[PDB]
């Protein structure tokens, strides 16, 4: 068929990422900033997450997008905001190890009860 999003985009400002969250049914979006510790941590892992689940991942540079931060309520990062047909379901914050962020993104990317 076609071809999915199997790795992270890189997600500037609210069009873009509007883009991106109607276009895919489930979209992890990861709020980073460069000089963080635990954000660098996380970039392998959402890498995986974009290879190996029906999730697309969007990246957003917390520092380059203040408003759309705060618009969708990221106060530090890391900050994982999970969105579901558009709409954000889920949001984690600090280190997710990535057992429970593939867990997290499986309950909406799967069929539950």
């Amino acid at each position: 068929g076609t071809a999915s999003p199997d790795e992270p985009l890189y997600v500037q400002g609210q069009t873009e990422l509007d883009d991106v969250t109607s276009d895919n049914d489930v979209v992890l979006a990861d709020f980073y900033a460069d000089w963080c510790g635990p954000c660098q941590m996380l970039e392998p892992v959402v890498e995986t997450l974009a290879e190996q689940t029906d999730a697309a991942v969007a990246k957003i540079d917390v520092d380059e997008n203040q408003a759309l931060a705060s618009a969708y309520g990221v106060r530090g990062v890391p900050t994982l905001v999970l969105f579901a047909d558009g709409e954000q379901v889920e949001e984690v914050v600090g280190l997710q190890d990535e057992d429970a962020l593939k867990d997290l993104i499986e309950s909406y990317t799967e069929l539950v009860p």
